[PDB]
């Protein structure tokens, strides 16, 4: 009786007016219609009115009007659906009703199941290695997520104690059903069975979805780390790796981050503590040679899968380095269509071919079948152990030497307790290639820096701009002399311009004037102060390099441009795109301002490109300026142009110009030529000319 | 009693003598100490002696002789162990004499229990998709593995037939366990449980097994058949096709036609038939309203996960565009790390990319929670038809109007039911991926030609080696003349020497000589017969070209030699090598007469590729020859070497060379040039330099 009111308190607790708010013709004169009946519903049963009655009348006002409310918001314009369904899964009471074959009671409740029903047609080493990752499962220091860590390993207890608790359950089950041979405190057993069964799974499924911000958090943290650390500088260890192997092995270490602890927190620790959980609920059952047997199950699965596994390995390789060698014949013959045309080997190469599938296919055939045999075994002793287990539970239930009936649960429980095994048995290949994957990030964590930042590092006192070389050296090898003992002191104001040979020497030395590379030896000076002692951010944020090379990132032209310095407005941006003159391109360029550029994107011309780098280094603003012009030269309008906008933003600067061309070098403060190490001349290019030295020979070489 | 001589019949017959036949110093004296324990113990037992006692003598004899020969058979260079294993656990017996607890009889039995724990210790339309599939399950005409396509549905009879058979002898075991509330009976449903749930695993390894021996014939057949298909002349749909993405989708349509079939045969029919099956076993348990429900159940299940996994598909397309746009940004931001150390965006392009991190790692979530919601749901519904299940034959058995005590049936028995419905599950997106993966494989079998083999295709008639043409014409596309009108008949024993333009229309008359392509009129005719009444292969078994370029297949010299004509033996391949003169390079290359050379081998100078290529059409040994001599010249030894073996090969032969140097056209019989489809000029060397035409330009050109 209570429970037909208590089942439409709960039908009526569907959070109908909790939703309402959180959430915020025909069809909607049917939803009025359903609202009109549900009013008559309640105004039927206030006619017929105790506290039931006038409880029950005020949760159907408010369903009823809730149903106005739900229909209207629609039409002021799922859940509805959910509440019907709910509703007319709370009117299953009906039953109750047929089993007594008051009145305006069942003529209301017919009415209203007639009025759902409505409603719902309607809506239709180790030990380092434990240290470290015990380290790696602590996120930071915020007190919103290790509570979160909490919930997952209370949810770990959780599972292994239901996962060995409700086949006892079980058990009392079907012992009850002996001993009646009851159905209240039975149903209160099925309740136990119906909500712990639903559990396992689900509450595995709870774990993983908490661990999957467990793995956002720490995939982040790590990816970060060796993402700054991978940033730092050793060229001559950068260059010889590409790119695509030096994310490849961070990926994977990231992933193996992720599938270690997971794993080792997952179907490792859980399995063997279920395991042993069970011998020792077991040693609180009974303490007997059942423990040992099912142990020595449990150990023998382990132990054959593990070195079947073993055997699976060589037959994988081997089946792989076949079926290479196969599709490399078969494409290799594919290859040259015109000789296999113009011999008559139509039927002698698929002949070949078709041996060379055979050869390969027998070794297929004895991987998959010694997969059948991993398998076959496997199970062989799966029954074996079933076999054992089951009759000696048998002897002792045809023996009555303890509780009896109990049967299925040494049943089904080997079954139980064996599947999570093989989940593991899949793994071991896995966890050895994700130490792999990690070990080598780890030495890739902790590096090396080329240029060292010496304490003491300060910022750049930005006086003037004059740098000064006092015999200086370097060195990327051993006894590698690219440069020896040069010397200067380039003013405020004022220009230098360098030749060199045909080598890197030029952008070398333009390097090292950036401290990109180290010294062995000399003194290098930048406005008094020694380039080397200082920080080199500080050192970096003020020098403007034109590139001879322009990157375009696949994004957006103003976010281009405030590569520069992300510090800007887009009034910065399109000031600096006015002063360059590369604005009028982003009005022949369709996006307005936010022209999407890159490898996908809108392509470029060279000098165009060269264009988006000098705007970059003019938003940038240094006061140090090294160019790096090209030695492919452009049209006589892109020269000119080019030079007119050094001139704008070299004017009144401290600039350093490598070069090859013309206009740069007839009008400098100095020209240098600095080849096999050395100066090998100096002046202007009148002093040049006027002492012919080698500028003579590459006078003869620009003329042709 | 009768157990134990029974048990060592049975161990005794151990394939002792059969396995010996079969497989034709310290350890070796522990083994004829073994063999002498035994030889002790039947002469023991020999001593002590009736029929079971004089077949236990013979059994211990031939057993303890076989043990001398196994022993001394490995002195005469694991089954010993599987003896000796198989023997000690027949030695369990041991414990029905403890149970009494006749003597010479303990005494041997307790001295042979030792003596094999010593061998032991020391051994150690989809119509026309099912009707094309079935008759792809039929292999040939051989009675020898149709046979085996019976074992293989014999087995798929049996297989759902035990699974649906053993959970009601189950429910005997524990029924009977209720009516003894005996144990030979008992033992006797005990051994079928042991043999039935020790058979599912075994009988599916058995199935698959076989099916291996399946999958490779049925792949062997369509592999070559398309292999033949694809080994057809269509050159213009040969040449924009790559042959990586050609064999790719043969690839995928042989793994299409072995996943389609093994899945559609091995996890549709099955598991729909063992849900009708389970439902009309319950129409023969009880007709009721069990079946209606449980069948609920399994459709409910299958809807689910099917509209999941179309939900989970646009989530795994959105991952993959995310992941890839963020590593693409990644890699492309550290392309150009001299510009990422020249700004300073060291500290900027790690909050960018995080943020790029972040956006795909939220649809990473959203993945992860909509796979968190699949297996929610349905572990919900799952726990929801269990807990109706039995509930209602909780109500049935505590109502006592069926046969009680079943309920572990129908406990297990749905998750026996389920556990393949989500194993199709996983594999909707898999079988339309097979579907698209055959069928343009079978649009593929069966296109087209370009040069169409005629009905009465004869034999070549090789008389003379007379080639004449006759105003013909030449299309590869609509109004294409590179070739137009031309007409000649050039002799036995006699030279064409061909110059043409910047252009193929010199290969492709040479291809037109071959019929390698079709004419649209004219009359092309070799030794008075029409090229294009007759067999291809028989044609172009008289015709040797000399390719400018040569492939190397990854293979040996020798081989590489009889891929001009395979029918040879070796002492050809060496004279035609001494006939070129490329065995000197086989004497400087290692392998004797089998080098190995192609991509992976042994490489080669270009000269000496073309000297392997006329070997080649020298074992061949036609007599019709057509030169395709390169532009690029070597050196006069190497140029007058390859102008000698042409000698050597073109020595009164019928010979056309497509040529550009000297020494080929300044001894030629005619020599022509073939420009914008046609002749523009005829005559000798000196015809030519004597009316002066385009012979004076092409003469400067090759001055300079």
């Amino acid at each position: 009786f209570f429970f037909t009111l208590v089942p439409s308190t709960r039908m009526a607790l569907g959070t109908l007016a909790l939703v309402l708010a959180l959430p915020c013709i025909s069809p909607y004169v049917l939803q009025l219609l359903l609202a009109t009946l549900q009013a008559a519903l309640p105004l039927a049963g206030l006619a017929g009115r105790s506290y039931l009655l006038l409880a029950s009348v005020l949760e159907s006002l408010a369903g009823a009007c809730g149903l106005w409310l739900l229909v209207v918001e629609r039409s002021q314009a799922h859940s509805p659906g959910l509440l019907l369904l709910w509703t007319v899964a709370f009117a299953a009471e009906n039953l109750a009703l047929v089993s007594w074959n008051v009145q305006f009671s069942l003529w209301v409740l017919r009415y209203v199941v007639s009025g759902g029903l409505f409603v719902l047609g309607l809506w239709a080493d180790f030990g380092r290695k434990l240290r470290l990752l015990s380290g790696y499962l602590w996120p930071r220091g915020s007190p919103a997520l290790q509570l979160v860590v909490l919930i997952c390993l209370g949810l770990m207890g959780l599972e292994r104690a239901l996962n060995v608790l409700v086949p006892i359950f079980y058990r009392n089950i079907v012992n009850l059903l002996t001993e009646k041979a009851t159905v209240t405190s039975y149903v209160f057993l099925k309740f136990l069975q119906g909500g712990g069964t639903g559990s396992t799974g689900f509450v595995s499924n709870l774990r993983t979805f908490l661990w999957i911000r467990v793995q956002q958090f720490t995939s982040r943290r790590v990816e970060l780390l060796i993402f700054s650390h991978l940033h730092e500088l050793s060229l001559r260890w950068h260059l010889g790796r590409r790119t695509g192997e030096v994310l490849r092995i961070a990926d994977r270490g990231t992933s193996s981050v992720t599938g270690l602890l997971s794993y080792l927190v997952f179907n490792v620790i859980p399995t063997l503590a279920d395991i042993i959980i069970g011998i020792i609920y077991f040693s609180m059952f009974f303490n007997a040679w059942f423990g040992l047997i099912v142990f020595l199950c449990m150990s023998l699965y382990l132990t054959l899968t593990i070195v079947v596994t073993e055997w699976r390995t060589k037959f994988r390789r081997a089946m792989n380095t076949q079926e290479n060698a196969t599709r490399a014949r078969a494409v290799d013959s594919l290859l040259n269509f015109e000789t296999v045309k113009y011999y008559n080997a139509e039927s002698y190469e698929v002949e070949r071919y078709r041996e060379a599938i055979i050869k390969y296919q027998g070794l297929e055939w004895k991987s998959s079948a010694s997969l059948v045999l991993l398998n076959q075994t496997q199970n062989l002793v799966i029954g074996l152990g079933l076999l054992a287990g089951s009759l000696l539970c048998a002897y002792f239930v045809t023996e009555q030497k303890l509780q009896v009936g109990d049967y299925v649960l040494f049943g089904t429980y080997i079954i139980q307790l064996y599947m999570p095994l093989n989940w593991f048995g899949t793994y071991y290949r896995m966890i050895q290639t994700n130490f792999i994957d990690m070990e080598n990030m780890f030495d890739l964590l902790k590096e090396e820096t080329e240029v060292k930042d010496l304490p003491g590092a300060g910022p750049l006192r930005f006086q003037k701009g004059r740098i000064e070389f006092e015999n200086v050296h370097f060195s990327y090898a051993d006894g590698r002399e690219t440069l020896q003992d040069v010397s200067f002191t380039v003013m405020p104001g004022q220009t230098l311009a360098l030749v060199g040979p045909s080598g890197a020497g030029k952008s070398t030395i333009l390097r090292l004037l950036f401290r990109f590379y180290d010294i062995s030896s000399g003194c290098i000076r930048i406005d008094g102060q020694d380039i080397s002692q200082v920080t080199q951010a500080s050192l970096r944020s003020h020098i403007g390099v034109v590139p001879q090379d322009t990157v375009l990132f696949n994004d957006t032209i103003a976010d281009n441009i405030r590569y520069g310095r992300v510090t800007a407005g887009n009034d910065e941006v399109e000031a600096a795109a006015q002063a360059a003159g590369i604005h009028d391109a982003i009005m022949a360029f369709p996006e307005g301002y936010r022209t999407q550029v890159g490898e996908r994107g809108l392509k470029l011309s060279g000098g165009e490109k060269q264009r988006v780098a000098i705007a970059r280094t003019i938003l940038k603003a240094p006061g140090i300026i090294l160019l790096d012009e090209a030695t492919s030269a452009l049209d006589t309008s892109n020269e000119r142009a080019i030079q007119a906008s050094l001139a704008k933003v070299c004017a009144n600067r401290t600039t350093i110009v490598v070069a090859h061309r013309l206009s740069t070098v007839v009008n400098a403060d100095q020209i240098l030529v600095i080849k096999d190490g050395c100066i090998v001349e100096r002046g202007r290019h009148e002093a040049l000319l006027s002492r012919g030295g080698v500028y003579a020979d590459m006078w003869q070489l620009q003329q042709g």
